[PDB]
């Protein structure tokens, strides 16, 4: 029993997609027609039953009810795939990406405190927090230190929770989220704590689907970056804390060579005083290099829904 | 950009689908691998940008947040498509379906009061309700009246709202929802009111998408039926009130020839007095004929999540 390639079904697909309708958006119709065709065909090819189908529809409802579509997305590789496409396009334009891009993730929040050159990111409310001094230089497309660049950093606490998405309700707004404008030497520097790896809500729809694929929902400890500057494209990337068990087994497939960074532990009193901290701390250095706009246009910035507080 | 066909993307798709993982459900992995492959390819063929992609992800959260995946499904033709498959399968088995099946819709509620041969379905709470006497006979696969068949009926009020899903504040539980056991002559008879067509929540995600396709989100006035009996398959169908503006332009594509019924209006005192009502009323007669089990089993019953009370 096969009906997908019969006139009845093909004509019905055009009707449902609004192809012969006068109103609407032709681009949406075009995409919907393709997606529907593909799904109708997959239902036939894989002999998906009604019981299976409705289980899929129920999952969609709970996926959205839990606001997890942006979490499942990277877990199913879309986020990284979109990055592969941008990389391919840059290669086509002859653009060399000194600092590789990687996924943004769904947890960026607009509105964080802004400062010049330095900022402390945490409020010391984490018991198990280990002091981290993260600093670096931002370079322009010509390799020269870039003053006034805006470096945005966000990461999780030791429990693997992000402010604004913390279930324990423990964190104040923008905790571990800052914008640092680079100083005269093109440098940025922050005092924060070493993040812990992130895990998907174990009871949520994203993890339940991953369980069906025999997969885990963990990410290694990492730090997110947005770096923007006049005359340059906006850089989206992240660094991984070297040594993490999941560095090369991230459920979001965000790891890339060049982004794994070593956290050097400092114990002597000399270093501690020089970075005036209260005791042993970790230090990470990470420089980032920007690319220039293409004929005055940032051909790769992404406009997507982001929480703004 | 064309990278879908490279080994890097093809292997990635296998990894993301857990195909190389030992745990999990092989059936789910099989379906996920196909759906991801098709979508990754659709993104390439249609050159879907990251901006477009994330609008799609946001829409998915909104769809589930409003619990409308089961409303969008029929709007995009899936529900009707699944029935087409069922019809094709029956046609191949030589099963002549006397009463045509059509979609269940997402508003069935389990546990309605039950009675033999007759019941009034509404609580008279609808100010504009017009009395409707709906009756008919249930026939077995041989064309013989079937006593003891269970006829389940549910429908909307004059505002297009159903009990348990009324946006304006609860109706009596199970208002306009009843189960009727056919009597000694295989008949069912109910007193209720004429329903008004249903329209999708105007500001909801389903209507928002339909707008982009230049389509409306309306359904003609209709009455749902579930009919079950020993030795026969469970029938899912509905009847359309003849004359409705959307009879042949249902956004859920559920109307079928043989399911459009005329509601005859009675105003003469003799009719009124005979059916013992309090004034003019409408009458609809609709008989249903059932099909026998296939090798002792109901090959088309659908088990899907349904609200129970
Ligand atoms: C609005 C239009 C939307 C159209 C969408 C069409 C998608 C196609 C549908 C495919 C559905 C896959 C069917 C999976 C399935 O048949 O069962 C999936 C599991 C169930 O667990 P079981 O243990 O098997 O249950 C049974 C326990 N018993 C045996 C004891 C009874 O549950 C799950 O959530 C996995 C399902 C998630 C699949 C979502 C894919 C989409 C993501 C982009
Ligand atoms: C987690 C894995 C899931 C992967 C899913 C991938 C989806 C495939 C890609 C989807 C591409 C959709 C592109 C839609 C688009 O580019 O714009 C869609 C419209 C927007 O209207 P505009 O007027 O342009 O808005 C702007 C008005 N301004 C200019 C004034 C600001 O909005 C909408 O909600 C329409 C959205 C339709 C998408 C639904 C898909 C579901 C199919 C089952
Ligand atoms: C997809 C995703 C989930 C959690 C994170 O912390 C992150 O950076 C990305
Ligand atoms: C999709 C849909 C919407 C409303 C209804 O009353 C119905 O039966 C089906
Ligand atoms: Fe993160
Ligand atoms: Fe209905």
């Amino acid at each position: 029993v096969k009906i997908f390639n019969t006139q009845d079904v093909q004509d019905f697909l055009r009707v449902a997609s609004g192809l012969e309708q006068e109103g609407g958006n032709p681009r949406v119709k075009q995409i919907i027609h393709r997606v529907l065709s593909d799904l109708y065909k997959a239902i036939e090819d894989l002999n998906i039953t009604s019981d299976e189908y409705w289980a899929g529809v129920a999952y969609l409802n709970q996926l959205g009810a839990n606001q997890e579509a942006g979490l499942l997305s990277p877990g199913l590789g879309f986020d990284h795939y979109l990055d592969m496409r941008m990389d391919a396009e840059d290669a086509a334009l002859g653009i060399e990406n000194a600092t590789p891009r990687t996924i943004e993730g769904p947890l960026y929040v607009a509105g964080a405190p802004e400062s010049v050159g330095y900022a402390r990111m945490d409020d010391g409310s984490d018991p198990n927090g280990h002091t981290l001094i993260l600093h670096g230089t931002i370079f322009d497309a010509d390799g020269k230190p870039l003053p006034n660049a805006k470096v945005e950093i966000w990461h999780a606490n030791t429990k693997g929770f992000y402010s604004h998405f913390d279930p324990t309700g423990e964190q104040q707004a923008f905790n571990m989220r800052r914008s640092i404008i680079t100083d005269e030497n093109g440098q940025y520097r922050v005092r924060t704590i070493l993040p812990a790896g992130y895990g998907c809500p174990p009871e949520g729809p994203t993890q339940q689907l991953l369980n069906q694929l025999g997969r885990h929902g963990n990410r290694p400890a990492h730090i997110h970056y947005f770096v923007s500057a006049d005359g340059h494209r906006k850089l989206t990337t992240q660094i991984n804390v070297a040594g993490d068990p999941y560095t090369y087994d991230d459920f979001a497939y965000a790891t890339r060579e060049g982004l794994v960074v070593d956290a050097v532990e400092h114990t002597d009193p000399e270093a501690i005083k020089a970075n005036d901290v209260e005791g042993p701390f970790a230090e990470m250095v990470f420089d980032l290099k920007l690319t220039r706009l293409v004929d005055g246009v940032d051909n790769q910035v992404v406009d997507r829904p982001r929480l703004a507080v």
